[PDB]
């Protein structure tokens, strides 16, 4: 439970950009395995992650460190690559979003503090 | 070339930690589909990436920005998750290495 300059950057710069992205819609809420017809989803993916969860954690001071937040972003993207077929559009969508995520992390301010 | 603080950090902290990790050996050279009996590998993975290539690139000043090297690390990890079965050990190895990657990149100096 902490607010830092990096957490504020992850929230207000990085997440804000990804959230509004045209490929973001599948990732803004938990995967709904019922609605989507995916009865094996929770057998394969043991740690579901989504932007809504990450955003709410940033608003509620759940994270102590930027790295913790970056790990949740990574789990979200990795779940997608692991669950889905190589040829699924969703995989391309996740790669596109993940490249922005990495690009933005490369300009995160580096006085990890608060 | 002079080497930005970020690329120096990627070389001396990130690659340093990953290259010597005990889970690193599958990733140190390009995947050999012949040796590994993986006829579909190059059909699924269109951009192979490996730590030997990235390390070479870091030594020979191939990179113009940190994000470029970081993209290569990401491609290497993602290749693995896309090609391999969810239950393969290699996936667990990749995840562990990628966690270190992200942890270190969290503390990377600022650009410029």
């Amino acid at each position: 439970g902490r607010v830092t300059n990096q957490l504020q950057y992850l929230h207000k710069v990085v997440m804000k950009a990804l959230w509004k992205h045209q490929f973001a819609w599948p990732f803004r809420q938990p995967v709904d395995a019922v609605k989507l017809g995916l009865p094996d989803y929770h057998k394969i993916i043991k740690q579901p992650m989504d932007m809504g969860t990450i955003k709410r954690r940033l608003e509620n001071n759940y994270y102590w460190a930027a790295s913790e937040c970056m790990q949740d972003f990574n789990t979200m993207f990795t779940n997608c690559y692991i669950y889905n077929k190589p040829t699924d559009d969703i995989v391309l969508m996740a790669q596109t979003l993940e490249k922005i995520f990495l690009q933005k992390v490369a300009s995160m301010p580096q006085e990890e503090q608060e």
